[PDB]
């Protein structure tokens, strides 16, 4: 009958346990693998979408305190619908595409606006504007059995209760499917993937000490404040 | 931890001799840091994710979306030791050890970034986009300051320069690196590229190495 013995390796360092993100009603949890981002993908002959990405371990709870970076005055908020990857594939084709999502969460998508900036005057990377320490709050995921695929209903962020983005995910430009399939024909997707799909209106700066909330109805609310500047 | 889906193998790289294996946090890439000789301009830096780190052994496997996959031999820095604000002239004492990379860029992709002012991910941060050989300790190595670095295709040589025309040293790369982010053990810094331009095409033997560290052989897969 069946068996197995997996081996382990053994590092030459310490390792720090694999990045990951609390699951709703459940003690295990979702490994993250990579984590990819939407440009521009709401709105009020559509372009093909852009991607940025961030590092896994860039995903930290949307809750607590999530750290104010270094090497910025200027830090902004994207509240977005992120969708979790339970099946690899490549060149996932649009009608396929859900069958590959585990769940959904929300996150926020924080930006050294400054540094972003200067980036883009210089046509340079976006990586320290975007795949900064703890610039990837997510809530706890919920399995898409839990909550179907939502495709419609409030994404919303305040700040000191103050409304700064409300908008549908009715208005996403490339819908979910699309997203996927657009990731997977530039790489493999993967189980434990990570994808923040755009965000509505209302970008701006939070300061160190904002109590940043937001949800998408029906997936997650959060509540978290911002540490203090470095 | 118990995860709701199966989890692939953390990302790691081979140490030379050893079974244990070096595990990847996260991977800072310099962007222009070598001068074809010997008031310097700040470094800038991309990212590749952990798993893009692979062998340059075997075969690297040829990306999807491009036409023009460009090789940069560098000299790769493991950290060993977490730290923020690191000064300079403590910066070694951060380091694990050394190992030789290639980044490799679908080229046709970082154009049209460039061109639009757009994120350098897909162009730089694909599969199998970093190519490492086997670690070594920095007691086995010492901290190179100088030498050769190199890339052949094919047994002719692409890309030649030293350690030495490096523009910032790596004590200051690190001391760089750590005032964005909080450095950390398992992360590798690739340092820069010596000068001639060239890109893989698939059954291309990629040779290279950095004297006093290592060499390397792969191929270059299939164009899917």
């Amino acid at each position: 009958a069946h068996h197995h013995h997996h081996h382990m390796s053994a590092y030459v360092i310490d390792a720090a346990e694999r990045p990951s993100v609390e699951v709703d009603q459940s003690s295990a949890r979702f490994p993250v693998r990579r984590v990819f981002c939407v440009g521009r993908n709401y709105a009020d002959d559509r372009e093909p979408p852009f991607f940025f990405t961030k590092p896994a371990d860039a995903i930290v709870p949307a809750s607590g305190t999530v750290a104010y970076p270094p090497l910025t005055n200027d830090l902004h908020h994207e509240i977005e619908l992120v969708v979790a990857i339970g099946k690899d594939g490549r060149s996932i084709d649009p009608a396929d595409a859900l069958s590959h999502v585990w769940g959904y969460g929300v996150g926020v998508d924080l930006t050294r606006r400054d540094l972003q900036a200067e980036a883009k005057k210089l046509s340079r990377p976006w990586d320290w504007a975007k795949g900064f320490d703890a610039s990837g709050p997510v809530t706890a995921l919920r399995a898409a059995t839990a909550t179907g695929h939502p495709a419609a209903g409030r994404i919303w962020l305040a700040v000191n209760g103050d409304t700064r983005q409300q908008g549908d995910l009715a208005d996403m430009i490339w819908p979910v499917p699309d997203v996927i399939a657009y990731v997977s024909r530039s790489v493999e997707l993967k189980a434990g993937d990570l994808i923040f799909t755009g965000t509505p209106a209302g970008v701006g700066a939070l300061q160190p000490g904002d109590r940043v909330t937001g949800g998408v109805d029906g997936i997650a609310t959060f509540e978290f404040v911002v540490g203090a500047k470095p």
